[PDB]
């Protein structure tokens, strides 16, 4: 019966856990996206972007994946390329975690060394163009199969596990696919007018500055996985009800609290997402509303 | 609806994935116990041992857990003590991973430094006896709630997800609870005469030497999580059909293969368990039999 044909098909069905030391009488529940292959939410889009390029015939036997590693998107693509027998080439800067090196190289990846993150993007492109018929780039910030997998899985899991009671969905934005696809699932396919809340670093609040017509001022920050410093094409502004900003220290402190007080290990961007939800959760406005927060990764 | 009241209740329902480059035409399927809170199988027993001591009244508000950290059992207990509001004290040797230190201390654990693993056991005991009314020791190698949680969850998940077709269950033995409880579920509660296969390091094959009446010769090895060098009280010899030995290098190489060829990240003890299953899987004897292998952890 329920035996997945490869590890890519095992993505998702991640759990909902109620928070005890956050929110107001249990109105904050978290979706633990770390209970995933490759230990992050990115497994969903790594699988679906590979899957869709197969349906497209833009990806076939003997074609080699190339992608600019967005830390976690590289691991997810790596494990999927290995699960489906594709050669893969990832590009990311000159250092990062030497654990991420050993892991990617352990996953059978061919890794490419560039000199920042806009810089790594380049050497992927000149590698793709080095031979356009051997190489496919998936482009995670604009590939519609990124939000589409969330509209098809992440959103519906939230709908089913909350029996339709979900009132607010809180999610940080890196590529924007999670909140776009979730919000699309619940508003458009299920028909409930929830409050979609994007979270971004207060140190780089380009979504807030954009929507307010203010000067867009990207800046350095420590909240890994969100705050790309621009509006991704996979972030559908038309569906964002509200934007919440969080600073790195609060985002970190919140991650520590989730561990010590809830027994939940999550990355700093989950701490940012929880801090934002807790803020909403303690407005009387949201006192009797079920808030669901995405925890995108483990650590 | 499906919202867990704390992280301890979210244990389990881990997935089955068919292996492509192991076994004979798909007869090896793996159970990814790393898709668990705390990223290992031990989450199941950390929860259930805490839960059962609560039912017992051997553990109540204000009592402080003490336990000799078996690497992964410490992390699982840590996250459960935090999820249920217990103070916890774990004992393990003088070094290990300074990441495990930061994680345990991050999980709110009070950590105790001893000078080997039989040595760490001692300072827990003299801490418990330092005040028997404040401290509870759970004793993972002999506590029946360890195999009992596998008879209640792990076994039945295997039964349901294979629609009863599971013929062989392959599992490494540290405390012995996984294979005991699984085998008890399938043989005794469901009534199928499967082949229960224990895996142990060839460098320390005390189960094989015992069952053969030979000299029991424990020895050093690198397969972390199994091979305690003795017969645990939670390992029910009466239910073991077969014992398979695996060396550290093969166990490691197999873990690498699972990553590079299957896209599955698992620890070295999962590599040992897969190597053993692959051996069985390529006996004509087992050619038309579904083999389920426990992958106990991520890394």
């Amino acid at each position: 019966m329920a035996i997945y044909a490869d590890n890519s098909y095992s993505i998702g069905n991640t759990p909902l856990v109620r928070l005890k030391h956050f929110g107001h009488n249990g109105n904050v529940v978290v979706k633990i996206e770390g209970r995933n292959p490759s230990y992050s939410v990115k497994c969903r889009i790594g699988a679906n972007m590979v899957w869709q390029a197969e349906k497209d015939g833009t990806l076939t036997k003997g074609k080699e994946i190339v992608e600019p590693t967005s830390g976690n998107t590289g691991i997810a693509l790596a494990y999927v390329a290995a699960a489906r027998g594709y050669k893969i080439t990832l590009t990311m800067p000159e250092t990062m975690s030497l654990e991420r090196k050993r892991l990617l190289c352990g996953l059978g990846v061919n890794l490419v060394l560039t000199e920042g993150m806009k810089g790594a993007i380049a050497k992927a492109e000149e590698i793709v163009a080095s031979d356009p018929s051997r190489y496919v780039m998936l482009k995670q910030f604009e590939n519609p199969a990124n939000p589409q997998i969330h509209r098809e899985t992440t959103g519906p899991e939230i709908w089913k596990d909350t029996d339709g009671k979900v009132d607010v969905v809180v999610a940080g934005v890196g590529t924007g696919g999670s909140i776009t696809g979730i919000s699309r699932a619940i508003k458009l396919d299920f028909g409930k007018q929830i409050t979609s809340v994007a979270v971004e670093p207060v140190e780089s609040p380009v979504i807030s500055q954009t929507l307010a017509g203010e000067e867009v001022k990207p800046g350095p920050h420590k909240i890994q996985g969100i705050g790309a410093g621009f509006i991704p094409k996979n972030l559908d502004l038309s569906i964002i009800d509200r934007v919440e900003t969080v600073d790195s220290d609060t985002a970190l402190a919140t991650a520590r609290r989730l561990m010590a007080e809830e027994g939940i290990l999550a990355g700093i961007s989950s701490g940012a997402a929880v801090a934002a939800a807790d803020r909403l959760a303690k407005l009387p406005e949201f006192a009797d509303k079920l808030i669901v927060v995405i925890l995108p990764s483990a650590s």
